[PDB]
């Protein structure tokens, strides 16, 4: 809940309007915490991860990646101009996501990223 | 543990040799339950799911899919001729995997599947 609220505030500081939280989505016989936001007509969806959810970073990464792929597929078929981002803390970005394997998997799967700083609750970088 | 043993027995009945359980794999700075098996020089790896692991089937599917993608990527770089399969029970195959959304995601991500019957502990179908 805390990291969810950190990401909303970071988005708000950059002038995004939060329109749905959660963004709910059902497609192809399945009902799938996503934040929907927009800013001057640019629409996005944000999958928030703290990377304290599990065990290891790698275990969380598996679930985060699968969710990312599935939500991205679902969103194509419902709101094709809403771009999906995986939000992760700066500490995780600078450590886990600098390892060769996760960096490669992010690239192979075209994962777009919102890097947020937890302490100050700000957006540090948009990736891809 | 039970479903893990069901899949091994199903493989053994079809003349597969189990060579590693777990198959361990480390690549690109990360250490990633996978069964390694072979039969007349054909090598495979099997990610076993019962689809009783979580909450809903969809929640498990997210983790199963992310794991599949990451293990498949790791295996390319270590044992490129060992083909990865996602093992799922026949009951799940005939219900969840006949829904349009999971069927589509399996197709989009080229997920190969081992469909096993739990009651009789046999392989029913190989997919993709
Ligand atoms: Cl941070
Ligand atoms: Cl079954």
């Amino acid at each position: 809940d805390v990291f969810h609220q950190v990401v909303k505030i970071a988005l708000e500081k950059d002038g995004w309007q939060i329109t749905n939280d959660p963004l709910t989505i059902s497609v192809g016989g399945v009902n799938l915490k996503l934040i929907a936001a927009e800013r001057e007509g640019e629409k996005i969806a944000v999958e928030v991860k703290s990377f304290l959810e599990r065990s290891s970073a790698i275990s969380e990464f598996h679930t985060a990646l699968g969710q990312f792929i599935n939500y991205r597929g679902a969103l194509r078929r419902r709101q094709p101009e809403r771009v999906l981002y995986l939000a992760v803390p700066l500490t995780t970005y600078k450590t886990f996501f600098q390892l060769d394997f996760p960096k490669e998997m992010i690239a192979e799967n075209q994962v777009k990223m919102l890097i947020y700083d937890v302490e100050q609750e700000v957006i540090f970088q948009w990736i891809n």
